[PDB]
């Protein structure tokens, strides 16, 4: 059971629950409006800034890819995008220090999108424009490339939705149709989406950072003496994409050694989607000088 799906029809599906995701009713101050009106900006970026003026079929566009939140609206965001234009070289930069879990999501949710994904090589101590430089070397025709970064992730605040890459870089237009998604957005769409998201987000971590220095969410710890925590995305959760036979999807486990690594807190966690301050977003991390 590995849950794969043609481009065609991932495209599909995801044109029709962000088009269902646009249909809910809502209040003008809810998270969820303030969710449509990003989704719709989003769309526009890509549908009449971007696809226009890049072609996302031949090769000039590839898509950034780290199998994280972000990266996963930004997927279904885009994949609706394709469909809705018409009616995919993907590239992962991996580390060594890079979350098992992460790993597996990555490959399965390339499988069950049918993603053509490049992946850097972890065991290569290089930075992450030398990593894209060999990847340039290999697609020498790419022009542009899609980053699901917000303005609220680090180095998200000068960032425009169309810029050219750094000097230092291979020369790519970067497409950044996500920055003015906050915290509570993403978990909102993700959420109703009722696609596969990285299971460490399920025990507590709200950013993926690396192995070494990552934890479970220290503010969503779970404390008999701590105001219990409410939940944002009650009605995105009861009332989830439902999916027809061809599109059924299911969680898949975190890595045994992640589940080891969270057991050997002794401690639980409220999911991440139980934040919802982007400036608690990378809290959960070891003390270091
Ligand atoms: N190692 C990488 N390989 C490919 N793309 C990346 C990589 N790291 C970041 N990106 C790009 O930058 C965007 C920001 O992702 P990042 O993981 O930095 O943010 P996030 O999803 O908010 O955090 P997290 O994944 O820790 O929960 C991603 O959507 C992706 O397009």
């Amino acid at each position: 059971g590995a849950m794969v799906m043609r481009l065609g029809d991932a495209a599909e599906l995801c044109y029709n629950l962000t088009s269902s995701y646009l249909q809910i009713a809502a209040e003008s101050d809810s998270i969820i409006a303030q969710t449509q009106r990003a989704i719709n900006t989003t769309k526009s970026i890509l549908i009449n800034e971007t696809f226009p003026k890049w072609s996302p079929l031949n090769g000039e566009i590839s898509f950034s890819y780290n199998g994280g939140k972000d990266c996963q609206v930004l997927l279904l965001l885009y994949l609706s995008c394709l469909w809705e234009y018409y009616i995919l070289p993907t590239v992962f930069i991996d580390h060594d220090d890079t979350f098992k879990t992460l790993e597996n999501f990555i490959e399965e949710t390339s499988l069950r999108y049918s993603l053509s994904l490049y992946e850097s090589d972890r065991d290569k101590c290089e930075t992450m424009a030398e990593a894209f430089e060999t990847f340039l070397q290999v697609f020498p025709e790419t022009k542009a490339i899609v980053i699901g970064i917000r303005h609220t992730d680090p180095f998200g605040e000068h960032l425009k939705p169309i810029q050219k890459t750094d000097a230092n870089w291979p020369d790519f237009y970067r497409l950044q149709p996500l920055l003015h998604w906050n915290l509570a957005n993403i978990w909102s769409f993700l959420l109703y989406s009722n696609e596969p998201i990285c299971e460490l987000y399920r025990y507590g971590f709200t950013s993926l950072g690396n192995v070494e220095e990552t934890l479970p969410n220290p503010h969503l710890r779970k404390d008999k003496n701590s105001t219990p925590l409410k939940l944002n995305f009650e009605w995105e959760i009861e009332n989830r994409y439902k999916h027809n036979e061809v599109t059924k999807a299911e969680p898949i486990p975190i890595a045994d050694e992640d589940l080891v690594k969270i057991e050997n807190l002794h401690e639980d966690y409220y999911p991440g989607w139980y934040l919802v301050d982007d400036k608690l977003e990378r809290a959960g991390r070891i003390k270091k000088k």
